């Protein structure tokens, strides 16, 4: 019979060719689907923000009825922090697709063309539903968790670097062989649908001779939470690390992630957390990590329930 | 004839089985090489510091003629930042080899005793000389400019992700097909031998609603310089963008870097950064555009004097 | 009260006969009680037919006298082994492959940890249901996807299209995905009256590729020829043709790639509908074979062999 | 005073015959002075001995009528091309090779970019001297190391053990490797008297594998055969024996390795010395037939031939 209704929120520029004209950039989405767009934001992805995230969290929400699959065009930089805060947040459990492209729209050979066209046919196909907040780029579907940009200019950056894709696009079809076991979507607890704002929580980086003096400038700001890239397993330089015990000491909740691309940052192996009052991220990176702790602060500012929801989401 | 004179020079923990016993640790050590050890300090990797990194080049650099070969070892979490500083300050055309291990030397399948011979294997091998500061793990020849730690626990987590690595080790034998081409140890204008300390460098980090504060904190403190690590190409946050424009304008060495783990920050590709006075990192990651910057200011503030070491180190 | 786990060799030791496991790596002792049995005593490169079926004999048959298997089975074939194991087991309690890199008498041998980490995955609970699984360097992967990736690095096995199922730290997993593919009791295939399998082998692809190898197996009989293809599972022209004939005559033809990753698409490249060839999508060359050795037991019509291509 | 670039064409067009390329990437007008020329009119999967001949002939006597070469190739057998090329071609003028993934009608062509980007990459006086290069995906290769990884991706070309030579941006070149072996002008291979090469021809180990194959080569007179062997470049047992008693009767006989990346290494799994074999080292089982056909045309002795092997 019919084509499914697809929606697309532009967040910035456009990727292809003016959101309501795509469909004139790219005529080959009118055989996909019957397409509308809306511009809810204009903004470069690297002044992303706890606004825009709140009002794109509150509007898939509001729109899931009236629509059968949602694109969101977003610029590449924070792509990665946008689609782990959806897919803590969204209510909603058609298919939500997040896309960009590496290229501007008029360069020679420009990707975003046929990402957004593999964006639409991955909303339209109802094997997608259930399984989150969903990255398409070149040519591979990618859950919102585990994926991140690994290159600064190449069209193929974004990888799921831990735990691999969830299906590969060929032809219009999407061969799914995966679908993600962390808990998402309408299965959390997290409701963002009444705060107008999240909780402060920003990021150090750890390295050698790393000065204390960025941690300090957070605690004396009163942040709500620090999450700290460290080195190796999540290690700490010794001067962050005392900083960071006395804050935890005196309230302020502290999540050791990881400078180092893959793999997890692991409850007490190089450090003693239970004694510190410190939570391990696993494998969520520190700018995901900070998405999962805002949010794990809305509910507690107990450490060790905090750790847990680091176990669950 | 006989066996080259190799030296051991530790930082820290025994790697393999005491850095005096290592001869009885791995006897095979015995058939490649007279070795002699020293332990020139004993701290964990994650509290390395300049301190460390001007007593390891003079020593290195005082030590030379009396050695056929030096092998160093050190912790995995920040191998690759002293690894860097080496290659950038040591005058001694000898083979410089780094070696650690991933896993405990008293733990099962521990890797220290086999990368602890490849490592004197490879300081030993005449065709070692003259490629700069190296590191060995996991049966592989890494350049120290490009090497870098991708997983926080598998054996075989460094490489050298952009440009790959120099050679391979198979049954004590190297095949290598490859050298550096940027210019590092006797060919750099970097001299340490009359420094007690180093300029103040400090790297921010930038996410979705980044804080300021860490910035500010660095240029109020008198740092000499900040490394950002950025989004994407290098990209930053406004509120951080502000900041250091303002850093920049009133005396700050600012270098562009990426927190995304490969590729080049690029030169005005994203930023203008002949107008704001900032310097682009090309392909060195953070941590170790903090290393170069470190060692520019200690010969010129200019930015474009800055940028031109930037592009031939 | 621990978990009974079987261990079955199938060639030489990984660490350090098959019961002395025990006294090599201790740590056993505290995670499970440990039986050993010698299946067979062969090189991994020799791996064949009849060793294949007698492993999952056993396996099917000793299911509910254990908890759950480890196979100590040597490097070079383990993703085949695995793979069919994973296509013919119908015991859902946890059955973990595991080698070593490095011989057992190296510096830095890697068969003790990895030994050790596939009988803590062996005895967890959450690793039933998830299909034949390969545990090394730590990680646990699944097997249809998992392949040798370097000739010699410690960490060579990679599920290079989907990734790993979970990793290993500290005796605990974290498992974050699960094959999707029909795996082990729901598949239709089932050995426990088979003495052989169809005869199913492979052919390269290359510039100025010889048709010679492809002949000599149509010529003799082969039930099923996989193509190791160039590029998205194309021909050398020879081949090709070879190929189309021996297809009419009802030689099953599976086109996959010599190319380690990605798969090889249906009707892109060849016109499959038309010479009744078969794309083999994600799976490998040795992959594709085992899958048709055992599709060639129910059928030998090309699109119901696509079909089983499309959910094994 | 720009440089003058030929594209030598071996088959359809990656962007938009051969000279309506400045029609359709018209930005080439500014950085060369472009003429074209179809050599050959092939798909790459039947590339052949022939072609090969012809390109390296045509590049050979062309040298010094141009500043650099552009060879547009489709991406199957790309790798073999640009090897053959790198040990043949005595002009240590640029010579880049370039294709695409993406068909030139399809949505966001590769092409078009990638063949601007090969033609930056011949008129930058930094790419003489490096041999025979292939560029894709804004990397610069080396014609030895670069394989084809995935079958569909427009990122599949990688120089999978040692890596890339330099990375594009802007039009802009970032060189900070360059290859160790010989290439080009230093090496001893000269095919300019040449109509034909040796036969050398490649077979799959796998478990159960048939030794028809392998037999079917040795039969029809071969020179040469390449073995695509398990691991560390094992071979099934018999295939091993029908080679063993090849290389006895004077076939040259390579261990190569189905495994995608890292060394087939000398005497480490198989007794090189005593079975007259040849180890490849990182070359993959189609780069080795290449050097094999030429190593031949040179000695039969496998001694010498392990040393060209341990050169190029």
């Amino acid at each position: 019979h019919h084509l499914p209704n697809i929606t697309i929120l532009a967040t910035g520029g456009t990727i292809a060719g003016g959101v309501e004209n795509l469909v004139n950039a790219v005529p080959q989405l009118k055989d996909i689907a019957n397409v509308k767009g809306e511009q809810v934001v204009n903004i470069g992805s690297q002044d992303m923000n706890d606004n825009v995230w709140l009002t794109l969290a509150k509007k898939i929400n509001t729109d899931c009825d009236k629509t059968d699959g949602f694109v969101i065009t977003h610029g590449t930089t924070t792509m990665e922090e946008t689609a782990y805060f959806l897919d803590l947040t969204v209510k909603c459990d058609k298919p939500v697709v997040m896309v960009g492209a590496m290229r501007p729209s008029t360069s020679m050979s420009a990707d975003g063309p046929f990402n957004l066209y593999n964006a639409v046919v991955t909303a339209a196909d109802k094997a997608s539903a259930n399984r989150g907040v969903l990255v398409v780029m070149n040519d591979t579907v990618l859950d919102g968790r585990d994926v991140t940009t690994t290159n600064t200019t190449d069209v193929a950056t974004f990888k799921s670097v831990n735990y691999g894709p969830l299906g590969y696009i060929h032809n219009g079809k999407i061969d799914y062989q995966r679908t993600p076991a962390r808990k998402h979507t309408s299965d959390t607890p997290f409701d963002v649908s009444k705060l107008n704002e999240l909780p402060k929580v920003g990021i150090v980086y750890n390295y050698a001779n790393a000065s204390d003096l960025p941690a300090k400038a957070l605690v004396d700001a009163g942040y709500d939470g620090i999450v700290s890239a460290g080195v190796g397993n999540g290690n700490l330089y010794k001067s962050v690390f005392d900083t960071l015990a006395t804050a935890a000491k005196t309230g302020t909740a502290v999540v050791r992630s990881s400078r180092v691309p893959t793999g997890a940052t692991t409850q007490d192996a190089e450090v003693d957390d239970a004694k510190y009052g410190f939570v391990a991220s696993g494998t969520l990176n520190p700018q995901k990590a900070r998405v999962l702790l805002q949010l794990a602060l809305t509910q507690t500012k107990d450490p060790q329930q905090i750790q847990q929801i680091f176990n669950q989401y």
